[PDB]
């Protein structure tokens, strides 16, 4: 699909049990989720943006499914106000920015 | 042009005569530029990211070229990690998500 930016780019995305909605984030290197009690082992991360660090979980080749489309990778999980679909997925399902 | 979000979506852009590189976000609703001088009024605004709070200027209809497109809209001046480009410019210059 095409995904205009008139409002914020939020979809659909599916880890485990758990649906939730998270914004297509061309800005996020890196994926961060909501605070999620996922199976497995983890690394304590510190990443940084517009007001300072948060510390999260770094989960590793986690499969989610983001509109549908398979992906698999590194997720980080703590303290953001939003779910945020970053680049490492964001290639992965095949997304590009055009204009 | 199209993107590919193997790399960080770095752009040039044209500022009051300066170049700067920027970060085309669209998990950004505003565009918040780092600390510079821009002519005119201002206001003292506030945005929240990942990190929490940060105090930004805004300006408001502020012409800035973007990968060779005109904007002409709001920016937010204030301690960002990086230059971001929002969706309020990025939807002026016909920017969307494309998988
Ligand atoms: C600011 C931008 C550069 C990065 N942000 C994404 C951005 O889209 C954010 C997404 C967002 C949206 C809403 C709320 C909160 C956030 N939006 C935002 O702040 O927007 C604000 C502007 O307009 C307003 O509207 C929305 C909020 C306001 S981030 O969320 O903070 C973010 C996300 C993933 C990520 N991965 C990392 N990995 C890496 C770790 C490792 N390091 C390197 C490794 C070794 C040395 C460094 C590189 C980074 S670092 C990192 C930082």
């Amino acid at each position: 699909p095409q995904i205009t930016l008139w409002k914020r780019p939020l979809v659909t995305i599916r880890i485990g049990g758990q649906l939730k909605e998270a914004l297509l984030d061309t800005g996020a290197d890196d994926t961060v989720l909501e605070e999620m009690n996922l199976p497995g082992k983890w690394k304590p991360k510190m990443i940084g943006g517009i007001g300072g660090f948060i510390k999260v979980r770094q989960y590793d080749q986690i499969p989610i499914e983001i509109c549908g489309h398979k992906a698999i990778g590194t997720v980080l999980v703590g303290p953001t106000p939003v779910n945020i679909i970053g680049r490492n997925l964001l290639t992965q399902i095949g997304c590009t920015l055009n204009f």
